[PDB]
């Protein structure tokens, strides 16, 4: 009850989260620090433990935000994302959550109010794009199979199975190397080759052309009211 | 009479449409495994008779269609496409028909309502966009021609023919290899040839700004009203 | 008088601008023919004679619209346009020209009517760019000064000139194999050679991004209202 | 007092201005000329004193501004920026400021009220831009420690330090040689490379979409009310 009041008033007190934040620049910082492997000979012992501690004072520190609001705290997408970082941090898998440790990095937007604002403005224009998401992707894995079954035995590394084709259409799609690197080299061996790329290319060009118009115009449709 | 309200009760009824519907998913991920060799000797057998038992319930299903809209079903472009589809797909081509049979694929688009909605966003906005399309489709002519006459003997590979020509001038529109691919070994013989090029790539690019521009402003012309 | 109101009815007739159009896309089939060697070895003696035809009817058209409309056809760019292609097409040019000949085909957007117009309002947007067209010059030229004499005696191909250093950072204006080509190139030798082209690709991408919303809300001004 | 009030109006008379921009004009002549190795040998004599009277001359008259203007001189971001400028021109730096002598050539910008006009316009949309940039940076910042501490030891060149990785890291943004030049290279070695980039340029290619649309609804806000 008061004890409730007295630790909720200082989890959601201002100096709380800016210490946190500050915590959280300071370990970027270190981060940034620790590629550097000249300094991670003099100074990885210290890095690291540095590491340490600020882990741990994430960890409480979620510890007394749940606290304060159980269920509330799991609705909530951005301390669900915090829990699910410092909990990745916390985990002892094969080296490869190492690289993941840094993603703590990202609290910095959940902390600060003005970061936290706008990425909620970049996932809302999200829900108008469900439509020619799906669109597009039907289309990438319809021609997917067919460059597929069309280059993939005599083209094995870009189209030899059917994440090879995707892949390689999404760079297509790029348009990076387009011609030179996939579509003449085809041609040496498949001559009608173009018939299958420069409809894809025109397509999904026009395709997410629609996609930025249709933001715009949800974007608008919002303000001229 | 009553056999007609009956079996066009079936026909436009959703159980029907949406059973097509699974059978499109399901024929989806038929065709998305048997690009897999090694599935295709274990389980060929099966994934074959399943592609033929789908096709002929679609076969069936745009019979039991036409009957009930004789005239409508080929006015209407949608089912027009499912015809065509099931057509392509009942022919026995140089096996360059098998590729061709997993159009029936985009039927998943035609079968459900909201695909059907975006693509006819999508091809709505093209009537407003003939007149930039010709007059491309002009300049790229006149153009092709030119580097045709121009560099044709001393670069077959790249504008011996008029095809050849619009297929690299396409390639320099998207501004793939443009200089490093094409203009400077051109420069090697040719040194002039920017001449030809950078004025191309300006126009291309402002006429294409100004396709853009143009379906930004139809969209909101229907808005702001 | 009557002579004069007689054949200006010709001139300004529909009939006659609509066989003006039908020759010049017979003449465009006649010059895409014409790239093909082949077919000249057979039908070349009758495809010149039919270029000279038309051509010979092209300046008899424009005389007879000149002589209707002396000053103001002077005063009129699209037929100032037709003017100076009949007359480019007229004169006999170290073979430069032949190539030049096949503009005559660009004749068939000044002479049918909803080409002219979209092609007006293409040059319409232009006015308002000039502001930023002399910004964006004045910093290429600045920026292109800076370049050659930074990177022109050890990379003479690409800087060693102001012309191939407004070449090169226009290539990388455009991005095409900027860092791959260019940049990572000259770094092998000059390290720090990013601070020069990052800025540049900054204020370049930045100052063309706003270029186009420029026009955009030049294209809404004259709609909301 | 009179002495004052007769040379401010001259410092802020027309003719003195204009008189400062033909000098401009003539010394980015002469700048562009000096690059010319054939023509220094034979001018160099006289362009390099043309480029010491017209430096003279900025001084004097930034010094009768700054006279006539004492605190508003470097409360004013236009002359605080002929200020720098002239002062690095006046600077004796192991001739890399040689080349940035030639920034004198922006005095024409704030010479000139047109260009200073598009330039405040320019700078204006960047106050609003600032959340998305400090966002993309952090994003850039993180991506670029973990592609460093996943492919440095084996990928030196392209992510052995946190610099060259943000390097690459903007490289492949530019969408310049992604998989041909580093993802496909990286996966001959790393095979799920992918999903560190595909990741990493949807991500980006959606936020600086954002931000242009971003651009656009605020030229509209001024501009619907
Ligand atoms: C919002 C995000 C802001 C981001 C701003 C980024 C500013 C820093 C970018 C770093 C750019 C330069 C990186 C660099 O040059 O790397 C070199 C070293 C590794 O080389 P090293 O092995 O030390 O080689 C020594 C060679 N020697 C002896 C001759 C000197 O590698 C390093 O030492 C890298 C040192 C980076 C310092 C950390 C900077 C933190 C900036 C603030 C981030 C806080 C937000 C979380
Ligand atoms: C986050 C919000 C929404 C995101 C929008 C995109 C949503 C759809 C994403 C794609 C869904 C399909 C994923 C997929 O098919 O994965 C297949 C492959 C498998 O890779 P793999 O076969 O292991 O790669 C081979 C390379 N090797 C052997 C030499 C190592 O892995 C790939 O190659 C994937 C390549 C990129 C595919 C992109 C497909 C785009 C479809 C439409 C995208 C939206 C456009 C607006
Ligand atoms: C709206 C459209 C949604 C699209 C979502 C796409 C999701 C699936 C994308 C597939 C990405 C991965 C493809 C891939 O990795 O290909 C590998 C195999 C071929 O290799 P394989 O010859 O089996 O090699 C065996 C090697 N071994 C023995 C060591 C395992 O190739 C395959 O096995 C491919 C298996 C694909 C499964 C089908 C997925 C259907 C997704 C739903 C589509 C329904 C809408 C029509
Ligand atoms: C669906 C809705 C509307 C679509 C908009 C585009 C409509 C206009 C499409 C183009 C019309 C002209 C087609 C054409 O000229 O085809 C010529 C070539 C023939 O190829 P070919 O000579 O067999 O290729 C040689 C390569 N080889 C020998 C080594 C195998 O084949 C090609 O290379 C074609 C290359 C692409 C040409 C694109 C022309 C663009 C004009 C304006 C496009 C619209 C921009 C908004
Ligand atoms: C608004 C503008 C519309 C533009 C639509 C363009 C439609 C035509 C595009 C041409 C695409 C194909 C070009 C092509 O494949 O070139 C091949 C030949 C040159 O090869 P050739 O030397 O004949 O080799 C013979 C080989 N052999 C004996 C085994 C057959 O080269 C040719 O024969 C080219 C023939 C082109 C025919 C002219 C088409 C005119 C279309 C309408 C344009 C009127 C508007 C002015
Ligand atoms: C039509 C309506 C308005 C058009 C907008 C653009 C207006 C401004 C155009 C450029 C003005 C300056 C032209 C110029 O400086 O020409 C220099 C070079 C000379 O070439 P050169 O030195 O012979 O090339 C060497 C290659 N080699 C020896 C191996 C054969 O030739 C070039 O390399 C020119 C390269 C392209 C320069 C583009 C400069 C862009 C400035 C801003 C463009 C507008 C952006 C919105
Ligand atoms: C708003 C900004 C407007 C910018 C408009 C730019 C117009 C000029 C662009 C220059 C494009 C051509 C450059 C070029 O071709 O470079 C060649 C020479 C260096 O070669 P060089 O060593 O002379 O070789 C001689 C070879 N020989 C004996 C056989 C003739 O290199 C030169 O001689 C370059 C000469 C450039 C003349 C200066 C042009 C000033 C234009 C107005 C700028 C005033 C605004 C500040
Ligand atoms: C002017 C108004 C606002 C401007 C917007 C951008 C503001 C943020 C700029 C970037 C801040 C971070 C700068 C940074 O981290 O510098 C690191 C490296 C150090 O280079 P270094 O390690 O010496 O390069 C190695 C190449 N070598 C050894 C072979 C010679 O140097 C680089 O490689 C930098 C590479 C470009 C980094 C661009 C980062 C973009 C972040 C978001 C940009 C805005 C997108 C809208
Ligand atoms: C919504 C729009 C949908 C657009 C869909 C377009 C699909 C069209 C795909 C065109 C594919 C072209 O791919 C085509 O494949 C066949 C099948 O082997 C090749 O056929 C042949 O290739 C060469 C011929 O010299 C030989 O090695 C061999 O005799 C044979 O395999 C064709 O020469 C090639 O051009
Ligand atoms: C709406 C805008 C329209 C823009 C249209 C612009 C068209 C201009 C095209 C410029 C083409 C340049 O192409 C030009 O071709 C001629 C004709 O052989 C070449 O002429 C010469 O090339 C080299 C010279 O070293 C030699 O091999 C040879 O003696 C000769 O063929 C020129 O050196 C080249 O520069
Ligand atoms: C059936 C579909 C209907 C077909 C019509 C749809 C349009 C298709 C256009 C062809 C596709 C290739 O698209 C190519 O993309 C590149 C991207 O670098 C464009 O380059 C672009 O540069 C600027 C700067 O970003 C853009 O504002 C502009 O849209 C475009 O000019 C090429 O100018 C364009 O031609
Ligand atoms: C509006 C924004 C304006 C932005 C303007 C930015 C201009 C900055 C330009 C940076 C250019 C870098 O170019 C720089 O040139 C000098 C001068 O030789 C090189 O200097 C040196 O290079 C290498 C060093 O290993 C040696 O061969 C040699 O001893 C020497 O020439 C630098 O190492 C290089 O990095
Ligand atoms: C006679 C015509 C009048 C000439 C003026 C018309 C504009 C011509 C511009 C030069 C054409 C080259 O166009 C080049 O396209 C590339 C596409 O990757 C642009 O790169 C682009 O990146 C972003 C992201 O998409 C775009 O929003 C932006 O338009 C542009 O900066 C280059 O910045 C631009 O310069
Ligand atoms: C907001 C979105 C955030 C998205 C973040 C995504 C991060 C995911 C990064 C995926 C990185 C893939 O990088 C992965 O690195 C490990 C660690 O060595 C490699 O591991 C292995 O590589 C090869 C395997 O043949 C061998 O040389 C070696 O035994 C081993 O090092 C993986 O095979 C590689 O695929
Ligand atoms: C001082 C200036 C202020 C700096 C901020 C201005 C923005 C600078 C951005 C960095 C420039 C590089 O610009 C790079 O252009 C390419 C063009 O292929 C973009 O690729 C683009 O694809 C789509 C499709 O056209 C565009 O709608 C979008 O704008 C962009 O994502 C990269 O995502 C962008 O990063
Ligand atoms: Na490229």
């Amino acid at each position: 009850g008061s004890m409730y009041l007295r630790i909720t008033n200082i989890v959601e007190s201002s100096f709380f989260t800016k210490f946190i934040i500050y915590l959280i620049v300071l370990n970027g910082i270190t981060m940034g620090l620790e590629t550097s492997k000249t300094f991670m000979q003099s100074f990885g012992v210290y890095t690291t433990l540095f590491k340490q501690i600020v882990i741990t004072i994430f960890t409480i520190e979620i510890i007394l935000r749940i606290y304060v609001h159980r269920i509330s705290f799991f609705k909530d997408p951005w301390s669900l994302f915090d829990f699910f970082v410092v909990a990745i941090s916390l985990v002892p898998g094969f080296e490869i959550l190492r690289v993941l440790r840094v993603l703590r990095l990202f609290r910095l937007v959940t902390a600060v109010p003005q970061m936290r604002k706008i990425v909620s403005a970049l996932i809302s224009v999200i829900p108008g794009m469900l439509s020619v998401i799906a669109l597009m992707t039907l289309f990438f894995y319809i021609f997917a199979i067919m460059a597929t079954q069309l280059f993939g035995e005599r083209f094995p590394e870009w189209f030899g199975t059917l994440g090879e084709s995707f892949y390689t259409l999404f760079q297509v799609m790029t348009l990076e190397s387009w011609s030179m690197g996939i579509v003449r080299p085809l041609m040496e061996v498949y001559p009608y080759a173009w018939v299958f790329f420069i409809p894809f290319i025109f397509v999904v060009t026009f395709v997410m052309i629609n996609l930025v118009v249709a933001i715009i115009v949800d974007a608008m449709a919002i303000l001229n009211q």
